[PDB]
């Protein structure tokens, strides 16, 4: 038989991994999907007449095989493939884009769809309804026969492309990492930095070598201390080159595709059929956003290099900004990444101050639970509480990179919560930190500790979810809200107190000095014309590709022009992602949504406000927090759930405040 067939019998149905191997995957999906369009196939052919039971909420119930292995297989292939699994994802994919578009095009199941009445229906059923036609008419059920072959054939092409996409990056990404032979050349690294590369070497089949991965941004992390320049250029050329030349000619032809079909939707570019289902209004209001936020980024980019120069004495390339900036930070605020490195432990950040700020915040706790299994050994399990001891969820915690783990870090859910199904929340955060040798600690940056907290925002999104219907379940909201329970949930990585509690060193356990601590805070407002540029460049960049007239012949003078056009081609900031590396928007789902970070983040500081006016770290807030927005997924409106929590719309001068740009 196959471990995906029956529910999992696990706590909180964490899948059976200790049982799941290769072999059960594409059966598994197999059996799935003949079972979904049985299920289908009965509900469009129900001879009993059409209600919310028995197509809606029977469409909501359908595929709990193909669920099951989809959660474990599509968790796996992100954070621990191996060429058995990239193998059965190009075989599989198409597969299950025909079988999206067997179902979404269905004429008598869209029939059924359109004849029920929202009478008697209450409000989250009432939303599903109107969610259920929007998702097929979305996927073309209002389209003529021949149009939907040719909409069936554009999207299979686009999800083996976008495959291909994330297959070649893993391999070329893997393949760039930076090999360095004398220890002399790391000069200016870390002793725990050298040690992981050492380490790393050793891991991939290099002992006595030092190996530097590349993270998935422009910005390599180790510019910032590495005094060998022409080790810095090295490493920045194997950054900017990645997907160089072999991903060219495919995003093009992704973005060939993405063109066709929203104009076969009935709309002018792929952007305009994005927006159509993000909270931001229209195309124009988010062009008119970055239109606003772009001349003062640049601006402020122009003043920060200047410094940079004046302190250096001599002219910058793009390899040489991060060196100098820290440079600058240690003259300013005396903080030195290599001094505040220390006070920055895995553990110590994940207990006294990811954790920590959850239980202060929300009144929730954590049991780590090392006896049960993870899909991956270094996987750490907790079982979440509330306040009053129930039962809330699983959290699972990959920290580190490898090879078989794509760059950067995301969030993703092994288990759905609904009402519906009565299931909790099995939620995963995955990062690509530096992984030590035996014995020695984690010392994190603090861009490092940022995104641990912005990923577990996602988490408790996630655990947090108490919806009816698992379309709405977590964080299936659009995409230009869903980063900002993420990025609102950063602000306790800054927030005094809790800093106070986990910045302390990772052996004498003694607290930064207060003064020390004051400054390395004042030093995050510095480099934000780097961060906001590299940021609005990568955004506009993503733009372009999705809102183009003329299609482009060739990639990388596509990507210069759209900078320039935009006034955003600053020879010392790069785009943060650059077209052939850009993950985000060729195989994740941020196409004409890269932007959604910038959207999100309005509201986030926003929130921070809402904050310090409510009296700050208290239970009474993070209860608000949680009812008004957290637990309601995609079951409300956003923007309405918002403005109830908020006290009215959103204001952008707090975002606009922090980032430099009044
Ligand atoms: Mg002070
Ligand atoms: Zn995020």
């Amino acid at each position: 038989e196959n471990p995906f067939f029956a529910p999992s019998a696990l706590p909180y149905g964490l899948p059976p991994f200790a049982e799941i191997r290769e072999e059960h995957y594409v059966p598994a999906f197999e059996r799935g999907m003949a079972e979904q369009l049985a299920e289908v196939e009965a509900i469009a052919g129900d001879t009993e007449a059409p209600t919310f039971d028995n197509t809606v909420a029977a469409l909501e119930r359908s595929g709990q095989v193909l669920t099951r292995v989809s959660a474990v297989f599509f968790n796996q292939s992100s954070s621990d493939t191996n060429p058995t699994v990239q193998e059965i994802q190009k075989q599989i994919i198409p597969k299950l884009t025909q079988h999206g578009d067997a179902i979404h095009l269905n004429r008598p199941l869209f029939a059924r769809i359109k004849q029920i009445s929202p009478d008697g229906l209450d409000a989250e059923q009432a939303w599903l309804l109107e969610r259920y036609v929007t998702d097929f008419v979305r996927a073309g059920a209002e389209l003529g026969a021949g149009d939907q072959e040719r909409l069936k054939a554009l999207n299979e092409e686009l999800s083996t492309l976008s495959t291909r996409f994330e297959q070649n990056l893993l391999a070329h990404t893997n393949a760039s990492a930076v090999i360095v032979d004398d220890v002399a050349q790391l000069d200016g690294l870390s002793d725990d930095s050298v040690k992981a590369a050492a380490e790393t070497a050793k891991s991939r089949g290099l002992p006595g070598k030092y190996v530097i991965p590349l993270v998935l941004p422009t910005g390599q992390p180790g510019l910032a201390e590495l005094t060998d320049r022409a080790l810095r250029e090295r490493i920045h050329r194997a950054s900017i080159q990645r997907g160089v030349p072999d991903n060219e000619e495919l995003i093009v032809r992704i973005a060939t595709l993405r063109a066709e079909r929203a104009k076969l939707l009935g709309y002018p570019t792929h952007a305009a059929y994005v927006v159509a289902d993000q909270t931001a209004p229209t195309t124009e209001a988010v062009t008119e956003m970055l239109g606003k936020l772009t001349p003062p980024a640049v601006a402020n980019a122009h003043r920060e290099a200047d410094e940079l120069r004046e302190q250096a004495g001599h002219d910058l390339e793009p390899w040489d900004w991060s060196f100098y900036a820290e440079k600058v930070l240690k003259e300013r605020y005396a903080i030195d990444g290599r001094q505040m490195r220390p006070y920055f432990e895995l553990d110590r950040v994940l207990r006294d101050g990811v954790f920590h700020a959850a239980t202060l915040l929300y009144g929730i706790t954590f049991t780590e639970r090392p006896d049960l299994v993870g899909y991956h050994p270094d996987v750490r399990v907790f079982e979440v509480f509330n306040e009053d001891g129930s039962q809330l969820g699983l959290f699972l915690g990959d920290y580190y990179a490898r090879p078989s783990k794509r760059g950067g870090a995301w969030m993703n859910s092994l288990v759905k919560q609904s009402t519906l199904e009565g299931t909790r929340p099995v939620v995963v955060n995955n990062l690509n930190i530096a992984k030590p040798p035996a014995g020695e600690p984690t010392l994190m940056t603090f861009e490092e500790v940022n995104t641990m907290f912005h990923e577990f925002g996602h988490a408790l999104h996630g655990l947090f979810s108490e919806v009816h219907y698992p379309r709405f379940s977590g964080t299936a909201v659009p995409r230009d809200f869903v980063e900002y329970p993420s990025q609102v949930n950063e602000m306790w990585a800054v927030w005094p107190s809790v800093l106070a509690n986990y910045a302390r060193h990772w052996q004498t356990g003694d607290p930064m000095p207060k003064d020390l601590l004051d400054r390395m805070l004042k030093s995050q407002k510095y480099n934000q014309g780097y961060k906001t540029v590299e940021y609005l460049a990568a955004t506009l960049l993503d733009w372009s590709w999705h809102t183009f007239q003329t299609p482009p012949e060739n990639a990388l003078t596509f990507e210069h022009e759209a900078l320039t056009t935009a006034g955003v081609d600053l020879k010392l900031v790069p785009p943060r992602y650059r077209s052939t590396y850009f993950a985000h928007i060729w195989s994740s789902g941020y196409s004409a949504g890269y932007y959604s970070y910038i959207w999100s983040e309005v509201l986030d500081a926003d929130t921070v406000d809402w904050f310090h006016e409510n009296g700050g770290l208290l239970r009474e807030n993070g209860d608000t927090f949680r009812q008004k927005l957290l637990s309601k997924g995609g079951s409300v409106d956003p923007m309405t759930a918002f403005q109830s929590f908020r006290g009215r719309t959103p204001r952008i001068e707090p975002l606009l405040d922090r980032r430099g740009l009044l």
